């Protein structure tokens, strides 16, 4: 059952702002439970319902919860609902291969591909389709551990639903399965999509995918058979991998559960899958 | 609208090396069509962003503002080169530095009124510098003064107010709060930087926060600290300064006013610059 905890307004502070946009604003805070002498370093989403639904979502998947998915805390009931939630404090995972672009071992880059599968395997386990995979959606809590986030589109499907049909706009695209962007269907199977576009934006240290290309042609690109280059770095079996992610047949595309065994197997033994230079 | 004026390679010569960097390699020029002193700028991702440039400055080239640098055209060869005016005194940046001790106020304030005149071109054209620095306003001559250095500028669309980094390098120390924070651009944000440049003037070139890293300005700035008020400036002047430096975007003067400001301190320049043999 999905329980979420209440907080009241004077156990938490907002210290300053991470980001914002017309998604809402998001705070690094902190928290002190009530009945506890510790603070608790804390992320705070603030804009009115898709707030609620997002906690919904996150608190259904909160037991047994994985170390590779941002928890839930709690929800505080102001003007406006808020979500508190676990704080990743080193950033997205975007910005942070591009800020450090010159200092990531092929070690690293493997591992985040394999907590990231983790964490979709467990996602997937109960049920829930996430919807907007990539890296600014991957979070650093440290560098040697990551977690994926923000549920704001995700959805949970019933005991007998095997796909989520979308009402309307607001999804980004580059990272869109062609079902996704052609009919609006999402499954699992279109979240691995997201997965590969995710992987090539880890390999290219943070490049923008089909960068310069219209969203308006990308669906068009996409059926004429077009994918994102393979990356410098890349020996051929990973960038096979990522092209499975975007085969049209969703069925054909790989499971998050062969991609956490595949990517553990390279992670082994990275420096033969990967080539950096400096490593 | 825009137009791109491309030139034969043939008819002109880099005659020496003006400055240079990681940003590329600016040239003294000759172009001789049919003598033009010019002045010539290229490179060694980045062949894309000098086509940026030069698309940039060529949106903003009609009709031009006298304060703004224009782009003459570009050359091909075996990589673009970006042909601008030649300003044969340099950068304000270096003046201020090699005549420190034989500036009348009146020269100062002017600069100030001419800067601000091609920003409020520029923001006119939808245009968000995102460089202005004292090192980026030329001389042409003493009493003509032009912005340059299109490299990081942006346009907006129609519906567009703001521009959103994708982080890469920037000038912390002429930066808008909500530009360190949040890599936020806007007009706004460029009279941040605007009130830095004056702030350079009055200082005869000193280096804002001198000594402190540009890790840690943002810390100062949220704390609401800013540059000290320089010797020569009057209380009016320093307030200008200090009102491109507030943390609301929206409540800083806008360049059309501080076109109105420096004009009018301008006309009585002594009253408002304490300048010794003035
Ligand atoms: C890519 C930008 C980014 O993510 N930047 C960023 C993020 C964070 N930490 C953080 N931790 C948790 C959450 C989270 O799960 O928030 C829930 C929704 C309340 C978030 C976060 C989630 N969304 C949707 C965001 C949007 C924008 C910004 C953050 C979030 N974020 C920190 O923690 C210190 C910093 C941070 N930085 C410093 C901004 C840019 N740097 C990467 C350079
Ligand atoms: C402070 C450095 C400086 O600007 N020095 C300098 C500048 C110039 N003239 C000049 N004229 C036009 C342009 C220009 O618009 O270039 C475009 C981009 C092609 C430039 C110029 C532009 N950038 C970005 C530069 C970077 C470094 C150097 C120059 C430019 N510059 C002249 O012409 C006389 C001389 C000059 N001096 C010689 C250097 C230092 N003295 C001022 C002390």
């Amino acid at each position: 059952q999905a329980l979420l905890r209440i907080l009241k307004e004077t156990e938490f502070k907002k210290i300053k702002v991470l980001g914002s946009g017309a998604f809402g604003t998001v705070y690094k805070g902190l928290w002190i439970p009530e009945g506890e002498k510790v603070k608790i370093p804390v992320a705070i989403k603030e804009l009115n319902k898709e707030i609620l639904d997002e906690a919904y979502v996150m608190a259904s998947v909160d037991n047994p919860g994985n170390p590779h998915v941002c928890r839930l805390l709690g929800i505080c009931l102001t003007s406006t609902v808020q979500l508190i939630t676990q704080l990743m404090p080193f950033g997205c995972l975007l910005d942070y291969v591009r800020e450090h672009k010159d200092n990531i071992g092929s070690q690293y880059l493997l591992n985040w591909c394999v907590q990231i599968a983790k964490g979709m395997n467990y996602l997937e386990d109960r049920r829930l389709v996430h919807r907007d995979l990539a890296a600014r959606n991957v979070l650093v809590k440290t560098p040697q551990h990551v977690k994926i986030t923000d549920f704001g589109l995700a959805k949970l499907l019933g005991a007998e639903e095997k796909e989520y049909h979308a009402e309307g706009g607001k999804v980004p695209i580059k990272w869109m399965a062609l079902e996704s962007i052609l009919h609006r269907i999402y499954t699992h199977q279109s979240d691995v999509w997201s997965y590969g576009v995710t992987v090539w934006e880890l390999m290219t240290f943070g490049s923008k995918p089909y960068d310069g290309i219209p969203a308006s042609e990308i669906s068009s690109i996409l059926e004429k058979g077009e994918r994102l280059p393979q990356p410098p770095i890349c020996t051929i079996d990973v960038y096979m991998i990522m092209r499975k992610c975007w085969m049209i047949d969703a069925d054909s595309r790989p499971k998050f559960r062969e991609l956490i065994i595949e990517f553990s197997k390279m992670a082994r033994d990275p420096q033969r899958y990967l080539v950096i230079q400096g490593d």
